[PDB]
């Protein structure tokens, strides 16, 4: 669909498995050259990888934690030597888990946060620092969430992990837009991936999240991945430090629908 | 680029010069039928409807000013008959001009909030109208501006109509949601427009305007006719009730670039 | 409380009633001059000013509709010859009607529009022209609502024209800051006044709001009324520009709580 | 001013200098009983300790690093051990330095992030844990910064740690509302303290920040005390999950006075 991603080197945090996976998929299509990443289980990747040959792509993995420093250093200079260069860095790796809040252990937030926000920043910073010292117009595409506008409690490290991604995103889109780098967030609502399987096979959790989606229901990874391909594209060529939220409606407060209040 | 665009009906109000006619020709070239907006005469109209005969595409134009109820309802109703449907209506038309607040006539205030915000209103009513009327999982998309976000001092009848037209698409967004129409805005930063070409003819206005642009350049129309296409497809599916900010980096306070303050 | 409130001459705008009145009567105690103002019913205007005259306060009443220009330079002009001056100017007259956005008539649109936004602006005007004319520090207080933030299906018009007051009031705040001139919105959530009657009278009805209200409860005047006072006051002497929302934890999407989504 | 304050216990973390100190004695001066909080040395924390006395308040001094979870928890229990409750927990703590963000390492980013917004979590926890253990109605301002809102080149990780806050603050105040304790983030501009001393020493730094400053004029620590008194206060009791700007109009984007752009 955009010609302009033939060639380009992808590379995508924690997308052996969910969003991340058909992202890689995704610009695999668009001819791009992926680098899928998985933290521990290698055989997930592999599939990933399948599906790339499938559509005759070309594509590597490379191990490595967000939360250790040296990884993805690693991850990065993996990319430059396996396809000679850098164009597009996604960190969508995450996590969350639920606490009330005031019950929520130091160690839990921690994890949270390194992950979602340290991880960011770490992939973030390597991919710029390339860019930078290499003269590329490259681009920086962090994986957010409606909740980075949209409170939740029992969530409350995601939510400040997200929160604090937006302000991340914002000032290093501002800090390096004269140098023609692009940085953006993709704000998803609830997505139908793994990580919500268990939540939306309960038929009563799965009308419950519908309830709270204007357009009605749970939107597919597809509908993600197509706005990841758009935004790295030259088509938004003068779209920097933005959220685009692909929520169904999620963030126009559902709660209010038929003048209620 | 957007094959399902092909043979759908795109109206576009203002659509004879600048930002409308940047649309209607991309539209027509992804193979959409248009309906071209003039005010009062057509030569401008002419030109675009040239435009678009030389890239193969099929088009009309009508007369309309979206101040007059009637006139806006003809418009939608002249898609219908010619096209014998209507898929994507874009309020596109306003007007602008500098006054100190305090010193703003009622007359100029009205001209602005009755052009920018009461027109948008009507188009996008009347073309909602027609889809709920007909099960129609139409789009509506309306033109804003960064300053529906930044504030304009010397234009407050344009920031509050624009701050106006975030809350009316918000607003249908939720509203409609729940039957499949789609409603959102774009918000230019400084485009290369005729509303903007004695401004930017002058060597100092427009060195000054791009100061207060991070990317450091003025955006061309076709840059922002590439966001209503996007938005327009169903790549942009789960998409609605936001506003695409497609400004450089405007809306990022370019005043704080070098850590200043 | 404020000490620096008294002799300062507000002005309210549709203070016969329900918040204006709790505003005319917290000024009067804090020892302010108060101008009250009614658009026909002046036996509600003679109730407020007997309520201010119980706490030992000065105040007049005068006749005035927001949407006819002539009455509001008169309201301006009014309080100046009474009491010799002017320092606080509250916008808060306003009206909303339920309509399915599709099927709202232009005539309930601009009626809204022109209380609500327009009734505002002019306000705005003849107290800051008379502000800027006399080289006095006074302060306009626009009152505005959860809805220039929360999208309202079924009263797109009222949705629309606050969130044009709140562009509004940003502008004329970055534009007369240079002049120590503020003015501020404050954002109510629902409210216990006569608009609300019939609505919080059924139980069912009343159990619908508060739920989606995070406190629990549904706000009284004089919570609005305390915020009004404080930003009139000193106390707020670096606060500019901003919306102040007083609506028990509404704006923070009150469908999340315990985590769902 | 504040009668309800009387007798109210109030912990502000960091509050040996600047900011904390300011309303250290505000707070004093409301009859309130304080927590003075110094890291390291008391030294700092007698000059406190003596304008409070000067004002005929009382007050303690507790030692406590806010990365420390043990210093955190005893941070409380000494409030409550001293003074028999706790009622108010303010988190004013933090730190900033300036570093292009492809050039910081992991360690400044995890100081600043540990400081600005684990600390936060800490201080929020511990004192909401006593409130639900306790049914006590208290509330907990967060000390944020108009770089919530306003992104930071060169102090990418203070935005980070700041923009989390914000969604940390209106996490904790929706998730808390219905036991009615009120979570609220102040929002500081340029304001006189230490932390600024020596930026606003030379006389060309200075001019440049009030220039961006609408108002003109870098704010004092004092209007940002009246703030936190007023948010504290009963006054403000329907005022939730919010964040109270005092910038000088910082956020209304000043690089667009005199309708440029
Ligand atoms: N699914 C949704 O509805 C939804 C909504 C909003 C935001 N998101 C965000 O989108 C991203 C993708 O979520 P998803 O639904 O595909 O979830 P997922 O769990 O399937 O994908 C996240 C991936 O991150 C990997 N990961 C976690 N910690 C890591 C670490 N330290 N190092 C390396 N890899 C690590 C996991 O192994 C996993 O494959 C996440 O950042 C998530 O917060 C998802
Ligand atoms: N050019 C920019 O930099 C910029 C930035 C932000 C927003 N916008 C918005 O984008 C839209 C397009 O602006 P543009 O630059 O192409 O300006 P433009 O003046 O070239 O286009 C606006 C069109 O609206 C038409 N129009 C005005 N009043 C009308 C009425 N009552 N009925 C019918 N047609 C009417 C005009 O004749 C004109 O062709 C406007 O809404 C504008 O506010 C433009
Ligand atoms: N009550 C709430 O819950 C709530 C929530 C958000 C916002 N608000 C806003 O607060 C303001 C006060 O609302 P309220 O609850 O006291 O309602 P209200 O109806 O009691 O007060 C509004 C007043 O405006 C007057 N008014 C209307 N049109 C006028 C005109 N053209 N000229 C002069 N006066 C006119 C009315 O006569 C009335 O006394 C309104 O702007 C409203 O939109 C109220
Ligand atoms: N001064 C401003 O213009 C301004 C603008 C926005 C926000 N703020 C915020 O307001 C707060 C107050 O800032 P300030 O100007 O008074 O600065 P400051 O440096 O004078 O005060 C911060 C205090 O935090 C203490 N502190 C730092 N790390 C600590 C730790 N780990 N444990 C305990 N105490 C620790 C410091 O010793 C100091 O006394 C900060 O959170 C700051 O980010 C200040």
């Amino acid at each position: 669909m955009y010609k302009d991603l033939e060639g380009k080197v992808v590379v995508i945090t924690g997308s052996s498995t969910g969003l991340g996976k058909s992202m890689a998929i995704r610009f695999a299509t668009e001819k791009a050259k992926v680098v899928v990443n998985y933290r521990s289980k290698e055989d997930e990747a592999n599939s990933v990888l399948e599906e790339i040959k499938k559509v005759g792509g070309e594509a590597i993995a490379v191990k490595g934690d967000v939360t250790v420093e040296s990884d993805v250093i690693n991850l990065v200079q993996s990319a430059i030597k396996e396809f000679g260069k850098l164009d597009v860095m996604i960190n969508n790796a995450g996590l969350e888990n639920p606490v009330s809040s005031h019950e929520m252990s130091l160690s839990d937030w921690n994890k949270v946060i390194d992950t979602n926000l340290t991880g960011a920043f770490l992939g973030s910073r390597e991919a710029i620092k390339y860019f930078v010292e290499n003269d590329i117009k490259g681009t920086v595409i962090n994986m957010s969430s409606v909740h980075e506008k949209i409170p939740w409690p029992l969530f409350v490290h995601y939510a400040a992990s997200k929160g604090g991604m937006k302000l991340m995103t914002e000032t290093l889109a501002l800090e390096y837009a004269p140098k023609g780098i692009r940085v953006n967030n993709i704000g998803p609502g609830a997505i139908n991936t793994p990580i919500n399987a268990e939540k939306f096979a309960d038929p009563e959790q799965r009308a419950d999240v519908e309830s709270m989606i204007p357009m009605g229901y749970i939107g597919e990874p597809e509908e993600i991945a197509a706005v990841a391909a758009w935004l790295a594209s030259s088509e938004a060529s003068y779209v920097t430090g933005i959220t685009l939220f692909a929520d169904g409606g999620m963030t126009l407060y559902p709660s209010f629908q038929a003048g209620r209040g």
